[PDB]
């Protein structure tokens, strides 16, 4: 082992490398249909995908935001499709929690900066949860708050579907031209409840608007740099600057199509170029790692699966990024953002800000209400 | 009065835990779950049998707050069932917000220990039940997430049949008790530590569930068939099977379940029903399950949540011992919840397999082949 490899191992022991996005729970849905009973051998050594419990240990990962992604609604009936996504979301959250609870020596649930650290002190992979698109809440802010209560700590505003709140990057034409009025109001509620905003998959204009409106720092859980590779899913220099002002973190993606114009030419070196570009221009306190492992068939050369994180840490150190800055990129930055999201929420909840409520149908007509008020006054007269 | 001072002392010593109150649905009806700036009204409600001042006044120790939503009414049954799941999350949301915005009065509880600490702190222990398996949209995954959101009992039906069990008030019978899915769900409910509630279910569904369950169950709001014949009241057969199950029948204040003429129902009738059950299956298997806010008008002397001291005094006046009154008030339902937790921990300790939803295949064989081909390429590196 070289001095740089031993340096990288020491860093991975000192601070948690917290990855922004991994779709292993969706692979469990694809391969096992969320039935993991008697499948331990396969969960430790998977016949498919970039994640399993042995390789997770091997790469020395400190924490993970596990994705509770479900696809954009396909159904011709938009009501069924939207509501179906909500039920599927609960299935994915259910399998994530069961995965964590059945493998407590490896995985430990975390929903805060303090719970990340205690998990890391115990030698566990801090296991957090994100949902990937506001299509997953079926237009219900109530449902969103219940997802927060189930352990969800970030919400990607869109996937590759426009929704009632925001525009996806990969869909043309634009629906809202950024955020809708409902989207703008939801940003306030996300800040109030302490839900981290994730701007990956959203349009450049939706990012700009959210970055101006948010009272808490946001993340890109898995996006790369537009100036190195022009793509609808990568972050422009304008939005990198607005991220700096927001105090947020861009978690650099391993998607080959986001790193190079020819996908088969993408490499570990390209991921490092993107980290260094962002770190140099907006500071290493605003850059993270957001693999998107299991959101792709094949990774870059040298970042093929979750065992490869030591090569990334070593590669950053080899380019002259300081230990303190590498530690920031590994996980301290995303911990800070989560910490600030909590603090903003506690501040707004302490001042007693009104929560956003769903628009409900009336269930009682005026005759029922009159009967109720008449009954109440009968009781008052007793 | 000596008996009223006795009643007050008992209410201070042990928590009176009521089995069922639909105040959250009244909040949905009246405020549409928008309680911002509505404290004055939540303390002094212009409608209904529950508000925060009267809740204090009656000295209630704990409450299972109902997250009820109506049976699906949509002709498109897929939309209707999924709609009920979304509404359930709305009701769980308003219950949690109600508790969180009034912490001097209400404290969330999900266990025997959290009930006691809430009661020690002078709070109404605030638990949650859902009223009908229509609320889970045929998803056992959803049910486990409702448990994680704080739900601690599930009424198997409301006033509609579902895929798991038959409701009492709907004829003809669909499953003739429990379905095959229903039988399998009982095992999962026991495994996860969800208390089974048999109110609203058919007589035969009760009998089958009472034989199958490995944990004690409740009736969160049902009365006695032999005193008043009704599809919603518990037969002597099922009272005996409840005894064997070690469960608790929480006596209902619904006028229609206490007397043949609803306007004749009284506090005395509720006490007759408690004493009937307590005499025949023991006072350790009887509780109080008002169903306040599941009705327009209560019985004479039990018009709202302020009236619990009159019920406690009335039981003592009829010769029910302090120890037995304390059991009926709340110790029995605390025991059931305790035993439900213990059965769950025991089954989870033995590593029993959880019930999984039947999912659609999402990858065709071409995608699966590409994935295994990719995995083997990685193994060769
Ligand atoms: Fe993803
Ligand atoms: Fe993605
Ligand atoms: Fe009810
Ligand atoms: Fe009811």
């Amino acid at each position: 082992p070289s001095p740089i490899e031993e340096q990288a191992t020491r860093l991975l022991k000192e601070v948690p490398l917290i990855d922004g996005h991994n779709d292993f729970p969706y692979m469990i849905r694809g391969w096992f249909r969320n039935d993991i009973n008697g499948q331990d051998a396969h969960l430790y050594d998977m016949p498919i995908g970039q994640t399993d419990l042995q390789r997770l240990q091997k790469g020395l990962l400190g924490g993970q935001f596990w994705s509770a992604f479900v696809p954009c609604p396909k159904n011709p009936d938009k009501e069924v499709g939207s509501l179906e996504a909500l039920r599927q979301t609960l299935q994915q959250l259910d399998v994530i929690h069961r995965l964590i609870e059945r493998h407590p020596t490896i995985l430990q649930f975390a929903d805060s900066a303090a719970s990340i650290w205690s998990s890391f002190r115990a030698g566990r992979v801090a296991s957090l949860i994100g949902i990937e698109g506001l299509h997953q809440i079926a237009d219900s802010v109530s449902a969103l708050r219940m997802l927060h209560r189930l352990g969800v700590r970030y919400v990607t505003l869109t996937h590759n579907c426009h929704n009632a709140f925001a525009d996806a990057a990969t869909v043309s034409p634009e629906l809202h031209g950024g955020l809708s009025r409902k989207g703008e109001r939801l940003i306030r509620e996300l800040n109030r409840m302490g839900m981290m905003i994730d701007l990956s998959h959203t349009s450049h204009e939706a990012q700009t608007q959210a970055l101006r409106l948010s009272r808490a720092p946001v993340i890109y859980s898995h996006s790369s740099i537009y100036s190195l590779r022009a793509h609808a899913r990568n972050v422009t220099d304008e939005n990198l600057h607005l991220l700096h002002r927001n105090r947020g973190v861009v978690m650099i993606c391993f998607l080959r199509e986001l790193l190079a114009s020819e996908a088969d030419q993408a490499t570990l070196a390209h991921v490092i170029d993107h980290i260094i570009y962002a770190g140099t221009r907006i500071g290493y306190e605003h850059v993270g790692i957001g693999s998107d492992f299991d959101g792709m068939l094949r990774g870059p050369d040298g970042l093929h699966d979750v065992s490869c994180y030591p090569a990334l840490v070593a590669g950053l150190l080899e380019r002259g990024v300081s230990e303190e800055d590498v530690k920031r990129v590994m996980g301290l930055n995303v911990i800070r953002v989560l910490e600030e999201v909590e603090r903003v929420a506690a501040e707004l909840q302490g001042a007693g800000e009104e929560c956003l409520c769903d628009e409900l149908d009336e269930v009682w007509n005026e005759d029922i209400k009159e009967q109720l008020t008449r009954e109440r006054e009968r009781v008052r007269k007793l």
